[PDB]
């Protein structure tokens, strides 16, 4: 990629780490006797982000014979910036109740975290039987406001990333690997603005 | 698969069958002039369903060099026979206008086609400098209304699949392979 200053995790990488991280959360919730119909865990996939993640993870949780129930809302905060608007957007919330339920977001990344704070409060008072966070990238420099994710896949540095579902102006989402953008070619695109 | 009563496609046939789909659209978008940011092929990934078959298929696009635009919708039911023009409610639409530019709606089954009918022609009518669909798997012979998508991974026999993103009572769309419920399960 030539408008890339570096490659963070190839697809491979990718691949492993959240086989991993499937495994725990199968161990984790062993005791929870999730079954399906009747005791699926919830995945509360956050679009567009989460789009990839969610789909990867939910088959390597299927490996470990976890069952899954799908809920994708859309959450919008940086639209086609660089950062934070300071406002977190929700643009769909889920379908069903999450009340008394067992529930997993799931996110391709927190930084400065006011997406992930604000999403927390609003299911947390919802009641589910238990509420759980798993990202994919953690820029833990990066924090406004303070949150830690139940899982966590990979920690990042302070750099814009895309990639494997995570964009720049809705541009990246696509790649296969997890890379830096070169900030000449944001700066261009930007100054298009 | 105790509930499946056989195998249509395992993941790695799902995997293949994407790629060949994925270059023969890049060879029939190579002479659309599409660039990233400005003229970006346009998947309308139609939820839930099409979660899984998007995120493969982009990524197969993504090794053909065609820069995507990924958005994703969902609609409702109105009610029970409220309309038969397969009218759906929208929760869910594009961010980005897709007018004048080349949109490629992704689904992951048609069978009666109701509803993809009804969203292909109502983006048809927002004036996308072109429009074609992508369905995984296509069940030929259930058309409620004449409707052909432009790209097709596999024809299916009329039996009920599951898996793949595709689910029975938002079950089993996280298997990594395409199976036939046991027709007993789904009553
Ligand atoms: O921790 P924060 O600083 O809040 O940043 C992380 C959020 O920003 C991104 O979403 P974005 O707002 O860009 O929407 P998108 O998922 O559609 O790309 C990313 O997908 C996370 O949802
Ligand atoms: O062509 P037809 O026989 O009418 O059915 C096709 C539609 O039904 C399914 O969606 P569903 O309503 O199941 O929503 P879902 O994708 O969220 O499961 C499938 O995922 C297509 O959207
Ligand atoms: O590095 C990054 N890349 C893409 N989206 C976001 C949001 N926060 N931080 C990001
Ligand atoms: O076989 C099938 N599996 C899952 N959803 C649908 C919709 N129509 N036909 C289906
Ligand atoms: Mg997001
Ligand atoms: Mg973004
Ligand atoms: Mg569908
Ligand atoms: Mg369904």
């Amino acid at each position: 990629y030539e408008f890339a200053e570096k490659i963070l995790f190839t697809e491979e990488e990718i691949r492993t780490r959240i086989k991993e991280v499937a495994k725990r959360i199968a161990d984790d919730y062993k005791g929870k006797g999730l079954r399906p119909y009747v005791n699926p865990l919830v995945l509360i996939s956050v679009l567009k982000g989460s789009f990839m993640f969610t789909a990867d993870l939910c088959r390597a949780l299927c490996d470990f014979n976890v069952p899954v129930r799908m809920e994708f809302i859309c959450v919008s905060s940086y639209g086609e910036g660089l950062t934070s608007s300071g406002q977190v957007r929700m643009l769909l919330d889920t379908r069903h109740s999450i009340e008394g339920h067992h529930v997993l977001i799931v996110e391709d990344i927190v930084a400065t975290a006011l997406t992930l704070n604000y999403l927390y409060h609003m299911y947390f008072t919802r009641r589910p039987a238990s509420l759980k966070t798993v990202v994919l990238l953690d820029k833990r420099e990066g924090r406004r406001v303070p949150f830690s994710a139940d899982y966590v896949v990979a920690n990042i540095p302070n750099a814009f990333v895309i990639g494997y579902g995570l964009d720049y102006d809705d541009t990246y989402r696509e790649l296969r690997d997890i890379v830096v953008l070169r900030p000449e070619v944001y700066a261009e695109r930007e100054a298009a603005r």
